[PDB]
């Protein structure tokens, strides 16, 4: 789908998502390339003409030495040393322009792999990048302003016919990108129209996962607290003796010189199931937590009947539930309900005797809380074995 060409040339090791077949894979492979070639209209060649494009992409985080000091292009439109790319580098984002008359000037985002948790590594970030021949070239990063660069000395640009994407000049055999929704815009964007179309392609019915793919029903996922990241879930017993809670610190991934984060894949995994016809959890679906102890799957439930609105949660055997609170409706996080339909609480965790266990409370429904999760799948991109 491009309203921007006249021809989609794809090569024969493009691999895309089948959950969401609008997300591109593109391998460090000479095969794994899609040229599109624009309509005469949407071609640039222009001294004064703005222009902006925007795009979805996720880095995969830099593993080894490898990745130093190597800048490799992964979106091209330069033709005769003059038009426009994207290019990438270890921790970097990189936007180029060239001229006729072999002036350039490149407008840099920079990303660290020395942090706990990034916002950045293996995870959907929106770029756009504006441009004003009068002035300043912009780069956004999930519609927040990163960096600019005057380009106004910058003579005649023609780019390119086609817009090559694929990864060029790249060292890493195992490299790769993901990308989707790729735009082209014949103006400088303002910030406002940079801020609608962030939300705009957020597809706000669909939950995601930490990564930003959609959330998967029998997809088993580490869980994340938002209000306080350093901690992982894990299960005191199975059964309805037995509680959930929150215990920290987090574990350290390293690779030296290279990457320094916080470990992912810690405690019990959370498994959606269905309950009330593909493999997508949608706003406001009502579905089943299983939890998992020693590599066996129980099913996520309360005896709402007990003293106080926090209402801890429990891990019974899926036979054994009988009447218990087990019902949530997922929300873009989760509402667990009563066989009744009612509101029992969002799933957060509250303070017992120096046990953050968790629990089911409206308190939350009233009022970044307890009750914001992330859901941390294994991907390839992040690299991670888990224990
Ligand atoms: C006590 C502290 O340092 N932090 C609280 C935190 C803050 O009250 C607030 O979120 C700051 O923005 O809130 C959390 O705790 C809640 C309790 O304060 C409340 O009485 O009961 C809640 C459960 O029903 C919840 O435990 C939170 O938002 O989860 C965490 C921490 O206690």
């Amino acid at each position: 789908l491009s309203r921007y060409a006249s021809e989609i040339n794809i090569g024969s090791k493009v691999n895309f998502d089948p959950i969401d077949k609008n997300q591109i894979q593109l391998f460090n492979l000479e095969s794994s390339k899609i040229e599109i070639i624009l309509k005469n209209a949407i071609v640039y060649n222009s001294m004064y003409e703005n222009f902006s494009t925007s795009f979805w992409i996720k880095i995969p985080k830099y593993f080894s030495k490898i990745n130093l000091n190597n800048e490799y292009t992964i979106i091209n439109c330069i033709e005769n040393n003059s038009g426009w790319k994207v290019s990438l580098n270890y921790g970097e984002i990189i936007w180029t322009l060239q001229d006729n008359k072999q002036n350039i000037q490149r407008v840099v985002f920079k990303y660290s792999q020395m942090v706990a948790i990034s916002d950045y590594i293996n995870r959907w970030i929106f770029i756009t990048i504006t441009n004003n021949r009068l002035n300043n070239s912009k780069i956004y990063i999930n519609g927040r302003l990163i960096d600019q660069k005057p380009i106004s000395n910058l003579g005649n640009i023609h780019a390119s016919n086609n817009i090559m994407f694929k990864l060029d000049g790249c060292r890493d055999p195992h490299r790769y990108i993901w990308i989707k929704y790729f735009n082209l815009f014949d103006k400088e964007l303002n910030e406002k129209e940079i801020k609608d179309l962030y939300d705009n392609q957020s597809n706000s019915g669909i939950l995601k996962d930490f990564w930003g793919n959609y959330l998967q029903y029998d997809k088993p996922y580490y869980m994340l607290n938002l209000y306080d990241p350093n901690k992982y879930v894990d299960v005191n017993n199975v059964g309805i003796r037995g509680y959930m809670y929150l215990k920290g610190p987090r574990g350290s991934i390293v690779t030296t010189n290279i990457y320094l984060n916080s470990s992912l894949y810690m405690g019990t995994k959370f498994i959606i199931k269905k309950y009330a016809k593909d493999n997508i959890v949608r706003n406001n679906d009502r579905v089943y937590i299983n939890v998992v102890v020693k590599n066996k799957e129980y099913r996520l439930a309360t005896n709402a009947s007990q003293a106080g609105v926090e209402k801890i949660l429990s891990v019974l055997e899926i036979p054994d539930v009988g009447n218990l609170s087990q019902v949530v409706v997922m929300k873009s996080k989760m509402n667990l309900q009563d066989n009744n339909g009612n509101d029992i609480g969002f799933i957060g965790f509250h303070q017992f005797n120096n046990i953050d266990k968790l629990v089911a409370s409206n308190w939350y429904n009233r009022q970044t809380f307890g009750c914001s999760w992330e859901f941390i799948p294994v991907d390839d991109g992040w690299g991670e074995s888990p224990l």
